[PDB]
């Protein structure tokens, strides 16, 4: 059986992920593909409750537990990953492993090193849309929601590590210019979607960071 | 202010770590110590609950995600730890991270090198007692639990991962002879520990695995 597909869309707060990731597994849908919407974190789960409460503020987590808990949080779903992308399913996922990283590593004394390895050897994405936008762009749209790391220092921070990985070529970064309108944006994303598709058919699917 | 060790106690399934744990802080304090008694995992906190049912087999919990949390577990503790070592208590834990490891380790394509990075930063102990028995002397104190990993064949494997990691000498690992006698066991730790106490107070806490 042709396997799917793991797509991943990553970038700061406000570079429309969540709007791009619903619009790209409609679009691949209704162009006859067998296309699933992820996210991360799973604020379903028990870990992703925890997760939940802490990114409201809710309850205070140490760092590196909630760094973890992140991480866990993408392990409990591979099992479910690994079956639907073996059964054909192209999984379209809202943040990954990078987001992990990049906004651990804006706290200090977090290296990126020490931030990749509970993520390593997590299904490794076929395709990683970073969704690139000034973060004065981002600002404009509307205002910073209430929850942890929504703030401006932050979010640069965050940048700055993103950039870091960036620099990781054993993985299929694009880049998407995130300041388009909506549907300009899609319309890119939707194009490097389908040709990550046909190629992923053709490779076994790999393991991130390993 | 003269800082407290930290004492960690590991070895297999039924080597006398909860005894000797509670033994050791009581024969401390009755020397005029402050030693305080810790374990992991520490199953009254959110992540310990989620631990405790895994363990009691009333969940099941995908193989990396229970890693890290038991490492999480660790974590949450990190800021009480440092606090309490700093003002001068001792702290007894019956296991730390070298059970996540040898644990994790005893599943097949679980490295040795993954199993650690959790853990790594983590407070360093000033001494680990491997309280050290034949597994088939173990198996004469009663029967096994119901709990995971309570059987001979987990136990063996991961009593061959512990020996891999006491290949590390970055760390005060002393061996105890715990087929003895509960009294003479205990007798052999105090002295272990009141020495590792004395030394505690000339070097700063340092950081495991790095
Ligand atoms: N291309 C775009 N131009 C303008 N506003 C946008 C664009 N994409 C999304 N938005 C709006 O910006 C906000 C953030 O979008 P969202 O998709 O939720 O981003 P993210 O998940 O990256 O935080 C929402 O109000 C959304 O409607
Ligand atoms: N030295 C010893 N000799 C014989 N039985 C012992 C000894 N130490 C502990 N036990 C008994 O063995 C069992 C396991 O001891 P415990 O301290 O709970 O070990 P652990 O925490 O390593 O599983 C308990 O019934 C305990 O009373
Ligand atoms: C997936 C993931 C998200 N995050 C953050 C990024 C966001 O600030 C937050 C909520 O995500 P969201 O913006 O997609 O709703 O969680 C981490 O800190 N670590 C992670 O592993
Ligand atoms: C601390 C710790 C324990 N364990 C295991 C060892 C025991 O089988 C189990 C329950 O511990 P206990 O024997 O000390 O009650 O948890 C792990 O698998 N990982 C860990 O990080
Ligand atoms: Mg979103
Ligand atoms: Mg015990
Ligand atoms: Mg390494």
């Amino acid at each position: 059986a042709r396997r799917g597909a793991l797509i991943v869309l990553e970038g700061v707060d406000r570079a429309g992920k969540s709007t791009q990731s619903r619009k790209l597994v409609e679009a691949l849908c209704a162009a006859g593909h067998r296309a699933e919407l992820l996210r991360f974190p799973e604020r379903s789960t028990e870990i992703g409750k925890l997760l939940s409460s802490y990114l409201q503020k809710k309850s205070d987590v140490e760092d590196h537990s909630v760094h973890l808990l992140f991480s866990a949080n993408r392990w409990e779903q591979v099992p479910l990953i690994k079956e639907k992308l073996s059964q054909g399913v192209t999984l379209v996922v809202d943040r990954y492993a990078f987001s992990g990283v990049a906004y651990t590593g804006a706290k200090e004394n977090f290296s990126l090193d020490w931030c990749k390895q509970p993520d390593v050897g997590l299904p490794k994405p076929d395709l990683v849309l970073f969704l690139q936008l000034q973060l004065a762009d981002a600002a404009k749209r509307g205002a910073f929601g209430h929850e942890r790391y929504e703030n401006g220092a932050f979010q640069e921070r965050a940048l700055r590590c993103f950039h870091q990985l960036m620099k990781d070529t054993t993985l299929n970064w694009k880049m998407v210019d995130a300041s388009k309108s909506i549907e300009a944006v899609h319309e890119d994303i939707r194009v490097l979607s389908e040709d990550a598709i046909a190629t992923a058919t053709e490779k076994p699917l790999k393991e991130l960071w390993k």
